[PDB]
DNA sequence: TAGGACCC
DNA sequence: CTGGGGTCCTA
């Protein structure tokens, strides 16, 4: 037997959900992102359809920028409620296959399938794509491996509307020449730092001396980079439901704030909104964090612990406002955030 | 507790 | 010019 980890990922997820209720839009660049007004600054693309990516639009691109790259695009506001519902539908199908299923956010999931050696895991992936496409009309892609990060890499190669198997046998064949940020968990910064010490590919990283990595990145991350390069990863698929460690809301204002009372009032409001939401989820706050980002994109966060876990509005607002007040302010403010850390014990 | 990195 | 929302490890 083999413990396959299958990674299921919805294709161009938000655009697909839109397209599914808008046939007038097929074969057209559709871009999802922020009220649907491409002229608004400080708002980004959240999901570009494939047709739009052909113009170099991508998630995280400002709306103004996407409009410049793709002037004929149809821009639609983000409908979270339609997406939650489209996601739950896809999860229920995936969970109904009988395997352990570990759901991450709207779009993705790990399925664990312990299979006898004669059985092709590609058969389960084929079952998944069929059922998802037939019941929901969404297309997904499936990456197959024996750990999560490697399955996750496989899904990139399966894109779009396909299945790709990546194992110990072809791992290095396939990955060896690629830069390190091809690895899940390795982004641009690590790639840059690695290149500066002359490690420029997955193959290089995979044979780097452990001391070199642990000195440069830390005793755990250094060993982890080396495991990642060798094609290893997390391997247990848990069906246990995720319990959030925190909840948060941030706002980027249309115009930089300069008036203290305005800053006070946004932090109050975000503290209150987050608190109402956590209470509804039956949770209790332990710590309150405030984030301030200035016009220059300097972003600092302070945090204070409550004297006892609490849910009390007056206290949480008062704490968020005292934390705000520890920042040197006045200097124009681009963004304010409140994050509430939550009691892990009990609930 | 602060910060930086990554990912969706 | 550069969103919003999480989580993890390092100093
Ligand atoms: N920067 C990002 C990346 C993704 N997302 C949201 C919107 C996406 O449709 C959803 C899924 O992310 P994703 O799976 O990387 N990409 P998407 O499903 O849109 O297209 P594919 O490349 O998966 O086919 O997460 C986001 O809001 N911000
Ligand atoms: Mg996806
Ligand atoms: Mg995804």
């Amino acid at each position: 037997m083999t413990k396959w980890v299958l990674h299921v990922d919805l294709d161009q997820f938000l655009a697909s959900v839109e397209l599914r209720r808008r046939p007038d839009l097929r074969g057209q660049p559709v871009i999802v992102g922020g009220s649907g007004d491409p002229s608004e600054p400080r708002k980004v693309v959240t999901c570009a359809s494939y047709e739009a990516r052909e113009f170099g639009v991508h998630a995280g691109m400002p709306l103004r920028a996407a409009a410049r790259r793709c002037p004929d695009a149809t821009f639609l506001p983000s409908d979270p409620a339609a997406y939650d519902e489209a996601s739950e539908q896809v999860m229920g199908l995936l969970r109904d296959l009988g395997h352990p299923l570990e759901v991450w956010g709207w779009d993705e999931a790990y399925l664990g399938a312990d299979l006898p050696d004669e059985s092709d895991p590609v058969e389960v992936a084929e079952r998944i794509r069929t059922v998802v496409a037939a019941e929901t009309g969404l297309s997904c892609s499936v990456g197959i491996s024996d750990n999560k990060q490697r399955a996750k890499v496989a899904t990139g190669f399966a894109k779009p509307a396909g299945i790709y198997v990546l194992t110990e046998a072809n791992w290095m064949t396939v990955m060896g020449d690629r830069p390190p940020d091809a690895l899940w968990g390795v982004g641009p910064k690590t790639t840059k730092k690695l290149a500066a010490m002359g490690i420029t590919t997955v193959a290089d990283l995979a044979v780097t001396d452990p001391s070199v990595l642990t000195t440069a990145f830390g005793p755990s991350t250094g060993l982890w980079l080396l495991l990642l390069a060798k094609g290893g990863g997390d391997t247990e698929v848990s069906s246990e439901p995720w319990v959030p460690r925190s909840r948060s809301h941030v706002v980027t204002f249309p115009q930089d704030l300069t008036e203290r009372r305005e800053m006070d009032s946004a932090v109050r409001d975000l503290a209150l909104q987050t608190l109402a939401e956590i209470v509804e989820q039956g949770r209790i706050v332990t710590r309150v964090a405030v984030t301030v980002r200035t016009s220059t994109f300097y972003t600092r966060t302070k945090i204070r612990k409550l004297p006892a876990p609490s849910t009390d509005a007056g206290q949480i607002v008062d704490t968020a406002l005292a934390v705000l007040d520890q920042f040197e302010l006045d200097r124009p403010v681009r963004l304010l955030g409140v994050r509430l850390e939550l009691a892990m014990d009990d609930v």
